[PDB]
């Protein structure tokens, strides 16, 4: 995350922090997610497709740092990896940008909710804010693009929703951004997801309830000028996500 401000776990309930662990043993971070029920997570393909082993991964809830094992955190193994099969990458635009993870703990339970663990409600089908709303994302990405390690602090920041439209424009990303895409932005092109954000959630309030409207997928550079970020539009993949989690 770009700007914005620093966060912790009990703020941002639902997120899920994923990480691979490597031959030798050493771990790294890869990727956020979002619980959206207590077996499930919801993330994006690209961040699993050129390592597409379920056994390699590690799924925390109620972790608030990159290195710390937060008290009332959970630690899973993945049971089952569902990418999305008509998944497929551009020089920019990332096509069926989604993904599920069925986390099971070492004595085979799913995740309990409590206050720093809970799940975010999916949203309905033909029914996402209007254009200008704002909306909030979180992420361990990193805090400039010139960076290389990752911030140790959750961070979170709010953009505003970019039509199809506009996000249409020919300085903007043309005809490469499509319906089931939605753009997000800082009018001022001050603060955005960035690279580590991916697979994480974009929550909006809509009609009084927070809601999984999109999940970070891509963008040219970070927070710049006309050149929103792009994020999975969810509502469109209601029937994908209800299929595969019966
Ligand atoms: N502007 C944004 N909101 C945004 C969103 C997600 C992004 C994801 C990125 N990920 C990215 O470039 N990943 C990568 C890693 C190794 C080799 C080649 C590519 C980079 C920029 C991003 C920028």
């Amino acid at each position: 995350i770009i700007g914005g401000e620093f966060t912790t776990i009990e703020n941002q309930p639902w997120f899920a922090a994923i990480y691979r662990r490597h031959r030798g043993g050493s771990v790294t971070y890869v990727c956020g997610g979002s619980l959206i029920s207590p077996c499930w997570v919801i993330s994006a393909t690209h961040c699993f497709i050129d390592y597409p082993k379920k056994e390699d991964y590690i799924v925390y809830l109620g972790r608030s740092r990159l290195n710390s094992n937060t008290q009332g955190e959970m630690k899973f193994e993945v049971e089952n990896l569902i990418l999305h099969k008509d998944y497929s990458a551009d020089t920019l635009a990332h096509h069926n940008d989604i993904a599920l993870l069925k986390i099971r703990s070492k004595e085979g339970r799913c995740a309990q909710p409590s206050r720093t663990i809970q799940t975010i409600a999916l949203p309905s089908m033909y029914n996402d804010p209007q254009f200008g709303t704002s909306c909030e994302i979180t992420g361990f990405g990193k805090e400039q693009s010139t960076d290389y390690l990752y911030p140790e602090q959750l961070k979170m920041t709010v953009v505003k929703l970019i039509s199809h439209r506009e996000c249409q424009q020919p300085h903007y990303y043309g005809s490469e951004v499509t319906t089931k895409m939605l753009c997000a932005a800082d009018p001022q092109w001050k603060t955005d997801s960035c690279q580590g954000d991916s697979g994480g959630p974009l929550v909006c309030s809509l009609q009084g309830r927070m809601t999984l409207t999109g999940i970070v997928s891509w963008g040219r550079g970070c927070a710049l000028k006309d050149k929103p970020g792009v994020y999975t539009r969810v509502s469109h993949f209601l029937p994908w996500i209800r299929s595969h989690t019966k």
